[PDB]
């Protein structure tokens, strides 16, 4: 028998992982898909004279 | 060890842009102007005197 000096790594099965799912689907508004830029323009467009 | 163990995956991309739907514009007016009438005097000074 003799001081079995075994050492050891502590460190658990956690594994550290600093590193995010990715956001897979959260692109913010997965690229807003917000109103049109425009639904109209044609002012002041009547006919009479 | 970790023979594999893919510790802290994340996400190997991105990328998607913003919806910028239909930007409508202006279509003209004014079809045939002409308000409507018999341009000039429509009759010859209607025999004078």
């Amino acid at each position: 028998g003799a001081p079995g000096a075994p050492g050891s790594q502590g460190a658990p099965g956690l594994q550290g992982a600093p590193g995010a799912p990715g956001s897979q689907g959260a692109p913010g508004l997965q690229g807003a898909p917000g109103a049109p830029g425009s639904q109209g323009a044609p002012g002041l467009q009547g006919a009479p004279g």
